[PDB]
């Protein structure tokens, strides 16, 4: 269904040293917080108590699943319901220079549904990065609604916490592409894009890749930091803000020379769940920017689509 | 990567005792509880569903699947709804056929499976759907009645309850003129068993759907444009603890005419736990199979080859 | 896609093919009597050792015998070498792979590096020689059996120097998936050979079949022992039609493995092309060159022989 | 191989500006022939007298069939052993970004038996063309020859007008690539290979892609010049020259947005011909490097190779 997107290489110029860096475990943090979703969608948290031990040993593990050979990969795939994938993003032709692990969580743990990976040391590797993460995206979503006044302490974090949220957990691996080294255009990652769910809360190892869209249009590089965390708006966020957060749009252009994996927790409510603007975010006769919808009408209007579409507009009001 | 071929089925296997369910007569508990224990499968005759409201949804079917296929194509692909082309599920299973794939809320399309857009044809579906979503509570109730359910509804009230997991399937197997007259069929649809609780089928008037009869013989079934022809499905066979075995079937693909068919098939909520019925469960009587979610069932067969027995990795040793 | 076949049924086994006996007196008229009733013939008594077909074919068996990577090394197979499935230029497919070789008289050209096994190359040309031989003794029968002094008017245009000739070894493998179904796979479409005459040997296994002049299609019992000869389009032209070329095709046996040799007698390119003098038109002038390069710009089952016709 | 291979977008320094030029009407022109062809295998041609108005027409008529659709295109199809071929080159997988024709040469015009193209008016133009090309590929040999001070001066132009002398023609057409416009890398038009015949002479429209390997492996632009020739030292120049003459290494890269057409004339000798140095320029004793070949089998193996392959090599000693 048509190749990976070929994009001009990333400059040297083009690196952004503005990205926020958030210290949760600090005060002031939940301003930071706020800040930065307002003018990015999209920030660093730091000290956020993730061991890297934990990191390093979950890492390993992937690494050694993608260093398996084909057929053996093409055992756990493909990657839905849940599973391996490879090149072919999502069900409508997209595609990327990459492989990855789609995969389902309860709670705090990889769903038991979830038979992939059956390895029990990269499941029991994963099982304790996740937990972690789990944790500190509970944990910046607290320091949303306070930065955002809300008396409730749990307004945003309990939409993940709840039995039967939609959380899902992906391992990405874009190997290198030695073809194109040198030659000025380099082949795309992970296509342009917002995230639909909350948050979604990722950790790399230490290869460029990652590029956000400014708010003016232009693409940045955001560097690499393997014992951090990069957080995203997604767009059901912007819907529960009302526009006050938009949706950063963010896409991975592969290195030529070296391998990046990356693992990103995706914190969505339950199915069912109603999604609008809090209550206590509007004010005196504030308007919803949006239609009413549930999670499961947006999510599968989001698999109807094609990754670089503009999900929300959809279900904005005219 | 292909698409299987087969023995061309000949007049020698077709199947005479396919069981007759006279909805409206108060016999069809004790039928249907016979049919679903030896065959799996059973006719439904004297239904209540009108035959221009069946006309009416195969014609706006027709004339979809008639559209060329750049303009079929762009209310496909088949998942989480849509039109689909020869690929069945996601692990590689093919079949001479192309289909829709919609969701149900209740006894209509579900507002949020946008496909089809055609009003006309949507319509149509949604009258057809109403009228075999109400033969599928009616069999329901008859199933529990033979049974000996005081509960009129403790089977129907999984697929009424709300988010029920109803799949509503339109399929088209064309002519495959290539095969005229050489001795072997297409794969219209490879063999399995459903996985829910009940499929309800309507076709037009040609050949193709066979079962598996217990002995594992192949034979054909009789079409008829007038009746619906009811599956158990592995879900049933568990709330039976066994009782009820899922139908094996399959369709094969005609040379000569178009094959269209409707599909309802019945699931409960995707939190339902599925295990035997415990008014079925005599004496100390122990369950065959492991617990289980009908979302963890329904993942599971997503992972699965269409053939696969699903059922067995559910089975207790 | 490889186009399938309705299963030869028992039916349709043809047991009269003539047979010509090459030691024997009037072989030259039974030769000239099935060249114009069907375009086809089987040779016994030809004088090629069993012993050379037998060392040709599992030398063969061991080429095919490899994995597919090293076969691919010797592909594809024009103007030489190894191919698969694919038949000419225009998208025609069977259920075969095969070596397509360029001789040298009676040869394998040291210019065609395929096969590059000495061992292979050895038993290929010793049964190249052999047949080689038998067919220009096919065509002195026919000529003899035509009324024509010249006993070689036809065998010099493939004893000439820069003769083209070729030599095809087909592999028809077993097809897993058909077997007991009532449908069979093509092997090799139907199609007439451009060519003078063409010489064949197989193994046991069924699979060729020819169209009676009606026509319906007939299976033809293999003989591993003897040649099957057919009548090429160049020699319908050189006897204006007199020998019809024989349409045949190849139906890929579901459970066995059918490995064939075909010697294909064709003259030098330059060779203009018309009815022998001493047989006298229903053909434009043309060169073998001409014909050939036509040829494949067509697809297996076309008419050739009508774009040269008046 | 599958996929047409990315190479850099040529920038500004990557222009070669020393290419030799060739004035044909000229005296010296046997002295700067000789120099160019041992140094860089390649040269331009001016005041070659071959009318701008032959160039032209020939140019249109080539559009013309290339504005053909698809389908059109395709019933010219396929290239060998003659005809239109589209991004497939030779037998091997070798892949660009093009269309073109492959044409038979008899005598100075088109083959009658390559009956490919059909349109007369095309027919017309081509000959127009390819009696002035061929011509001057005549001259370039003249003067190479009293370059080396060969006496005989049709030393090595006789080679190709030689009665049944293998001469071949090929339009290309590298239309646009969109896709991939200002993103710093380009699509390989024709990937790199030195040419096996003589000499090959060439003239495009002004849309540049021509590159060529000087010897020290650098790839550098050669400035499109749509008024004059371009010609190329082959394999078989460099076997009679006995290694003075190297044949060059070149390819085209795709302008991602100009369309860039080419008319190449390929000056071999007859098929039964040997190849070996001409006796007149090995000096007694002087070793041949080459094993002994003939054109018929160089170009046979050269179809059993890939593009980029060192095809003189297997016949070096
Ligand atoms: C075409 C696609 C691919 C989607 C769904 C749809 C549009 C949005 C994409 C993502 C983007 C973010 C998450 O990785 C994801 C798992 C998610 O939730 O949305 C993606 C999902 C997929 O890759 O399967
Ligand atoms: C068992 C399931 C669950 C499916 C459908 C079927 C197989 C594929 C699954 C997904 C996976 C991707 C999307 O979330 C989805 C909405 C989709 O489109 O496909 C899923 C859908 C569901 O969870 O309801
Ligand atoms: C390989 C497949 C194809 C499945 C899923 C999986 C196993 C069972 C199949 C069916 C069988 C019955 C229904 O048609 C269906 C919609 C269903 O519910 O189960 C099928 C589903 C699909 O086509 O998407
Ligand atoms: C489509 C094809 C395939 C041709 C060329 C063209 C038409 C005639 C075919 C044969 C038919 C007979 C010989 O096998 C053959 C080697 C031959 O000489 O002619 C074939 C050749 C080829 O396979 O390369
Ligand atoms: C080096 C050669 C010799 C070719 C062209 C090119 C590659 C393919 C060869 C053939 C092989 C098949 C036909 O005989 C032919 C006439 C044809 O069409 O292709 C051949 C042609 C030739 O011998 O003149
Ligand atoms: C891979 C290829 C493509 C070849 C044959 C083989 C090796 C050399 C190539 C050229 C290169 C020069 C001429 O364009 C050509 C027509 C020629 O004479 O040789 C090419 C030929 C072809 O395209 O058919
Ligand atoms: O893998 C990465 O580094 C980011 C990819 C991404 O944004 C996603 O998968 O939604
Ligand atoms: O389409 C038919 O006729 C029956 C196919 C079937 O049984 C199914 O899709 O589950
Ligand atoms: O004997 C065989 O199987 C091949 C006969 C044939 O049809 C051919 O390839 O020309
Ligand atoms: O077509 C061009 O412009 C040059 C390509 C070339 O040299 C060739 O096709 O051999």
């Amino acid at each position: 269904v048509d190749h990976i997107p070929l994009l001009r290489s990333p400059d040297p110029g083009d690196v952004f040293s503005g990205v926020p860096v958030v210290d949760l475990g600090s005060p002031g943090a939940a301003r930071a917080v706020v800040d930065a979703c307002e003018r990015y969608g999209f920030f660093k948290v730091v000290n956020h108590g993730v061991a890297t031990d934990t990191m390093d040993k979950a890492e390993s593990e992937a690494v050694r699943f993608f260093s398996q050979t084909q057929p053996d990969k093409d055992r756990s795939g493909p990657a839905y319901p849940f599973g391996y994938g490879s090149k072919r993003i999502g069900f409508n032709g997209d595609m990327g220079w990459l492989e990855y692990l789609l995969l389902a969580l309860d709670d705090a743990s990889l769903a038991d549904a979830c038979t992939v990976p059956s390895c029990a040391v990269f499941r029991a590797a994963l099982n304790e990065y996740i937990s972690g993460v789990r944790k500190v995206a509970v944990r910046v979503m607290e320091a949303m609604s306070e930065g955002l006044g809300i008396a409730q302490a749990d307004a945003l974090s309990a939409l993940v916490t709840a039995e039967g949220s939609d959380q899902v957990f992906r391992v990405n691996h874009y190997p290198p592409c030695r073809a194109l080294q040198g030659l000025g255009c380099s082949v795309t990652g992970f296509g342009e894009h917002t995230d639909p769910q909350l948050v979604s809360v990722l950790r790399s190892n230490g290869t460029s890749g990652l590029q956000i869209a400014l708010r003016d249009g232009q693409w940045v590089s955001v560097p690499s930091d393997r014992d951090s965390f990069f957080v995203n708006v997604g767009d059901s966020l912007q819907v529960l803000t009302n526009g006050r957060f938009k949706s950063v749009k963010h896409r991975v252009v592969a290195n030529s020379l070296k391998s990046r994996v990356s693992f990103i927790y995706f914190g969505g409510p339950p199915l069912a769940q109603r999604i609008a603007p809090l209550p206590q975010l509007l004010g005196e006769g504030e308007q919803s920017l949006y239609k009413e919808f549930t999670w499961d009408e947006y999510k599968k209007a989001a698999y109807k689509s094609r990754l670089g579409d503009n999900r929300l507009a959809q279900f904005e009001k005219k």
